[PDB]
């Protein structure tokens, strides 16, 4: 039902900022899981108290309050990209231009655009910092796979200009003007509180430059370390820190085990949710490859179908969830975590849980077939 889920999801006092749920995609629908048991600026959300599918042991999920005050910068960058004339000639290796990628995302409604991920995975950002984060989501959308293009290709010149614009290294088009404003916005927020603003741009530069390794893996860890690069996990962590105005050193070796587990969790959950979408892209030739943890597990262990592969990949997710809670409890018991460090770890798990909630209630992975009512 559409009504029951959306009433019991959040408290009715926050029903003004609550974003309604229109889909309920269950990516474990055909998997044999009968032997797998699951057990300010933000307000709590309770999926386990609704009929929604919830393939995780996590319990804390939150939604950004002023999420509606940020679709403006998301819509702005998209229409500015699709209208830019240089972005119409900046083509990827498959010939599709940046302008069409922006117009393609402008077709899906503002409710379920890719910037809605930030609403659930960066829930702690205030009204101003979420605007800058939602803008960087569009930068990821646009400049994905832009490292494949050569330096002198027009996409390589556009991407290299975007990188120069992010360092703060002459008429400027309106799109360059808005990109300038975003870069300046992060510097302004860093002056106020925390130093994660430059890190987000820095790891965004690292995303446009670092080429991922080749595409077949002898172990699952070989895949997940490549997938840590693919999902832009260092960038993702920098937004978590920037969302709280934090100054934590994300690269602290004390946090390296639990943060690598968070990337493993985010990588497996996303690959589980998007397998059916990604499988069809290889079936009808829409994509040349098939990179996914479900397919990797099916091959590495000779499972006869993707249904059994989803069951084992889901088993690994619940294993990582257990290690995450074990590692976090050990860090808390040892007293070696500062209050700003545990607040960042709490928000990192809100990214892992919010990654599951959106992947269930989005149209990106369930299509129209999972529509409620
Ligand atoms: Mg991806
Ligand atoms: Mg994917
Ligand atoms: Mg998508």
């Amino acid at each position: 039902t559409y009504t029951e889920v959306n009433q019991n999801l959040a408290a009715r006092e926050n029903a003004s900022w609550f974003s309604p749920v229109r889909f309920a995609y269950d990516w474990l629908e055909d998997a044999p899981i009968e032997h797998l048991t699951a057990v300010e600026n933000s307000f709590s959300i309770s999926p386990q108290l609704t009929g929604l599918p919830w393939p995780t042991s996590f319990t804390k999920v939150r939604q950004n309050r002023h999420w509606r005050q940020s679709l403006r910068i998301s819509t702005q960058l998209l229409e500015l990209f699709a209208a830019d004339d240089t972005s119409a000639q900046a083509v990827r290796r498959n010939g599709v231009s940046l302008a069409r990628i922006a117009s393609h995302e402008l077709q899906t409604d503002e409710e379920d655009r890719f910037t809605k991920f930030a609403t659930y995975i960066f829930p702690e950002a205030n009204e101003e910092r979420m605007k800058l984060l939602a803008a960087t989501i569009v930068y990821i959308i646009i400049f994905d796979d832009s490292w494949e293009m050569h330096s002198e290709d027009t996409l390589g010149l556009v991407r290299d200009d975007f990188i120069r614009r992010l360092r703060g290294d002459e008429h400027q088009t309106p799109l360059q003007q808005l990109i300038n404003s975003t870069v300046q916005g992060f510097k302004d927020q860093d002056k106020t509180m925390g130093n994660g603003g430059q890190e987000v741009l820095d790891r965004l530069i690292d995303f446009c430059e670092h080429v991922p390794p080749q595409t077949k893996f002898a172990t699952m860890g070989d895949y997940l370390s490549y997938r840590l690069i693919d999902v832009a996990f260092p960038y993702l962590l920098a937004c978590i820190k920037f969302s709280l105005g934090s100054s934590v050193n994300v690269e602290d070796p004390k946090l390296a085990p639990i943060l690598r587990l968070v990337s493993d969790h985010v990588s497996l959950v996303n690959d589980l949710a998007s397998y059916d979408k990604e499988k069809r892209a290889y079936d009808n030739g829409s994509a040349c490859y098939l990179i996914n943890a479900v397919d990797v597990a099916q091959r590495l262990f000779s499972l006869p179908s993707a249904a059994e592969a989803k069951a084992l990949t889901y088993s690994m997710q619940l294993l990582v969830e257990a290690q995450i809670k074990t590692e976090l409890d050990s860090l808390v018991a040892g007293g070696i975590l500062s209050c700003e460090e545990l607040r960042f770890l709490d928000a990192a798990l809100l990214m892992a849980s919010g990654n599951v909630f959106y992947s269930v209630v989005s149209s990106r992975y369930g299509g129209k077939a999972a529509k409620l009512e």
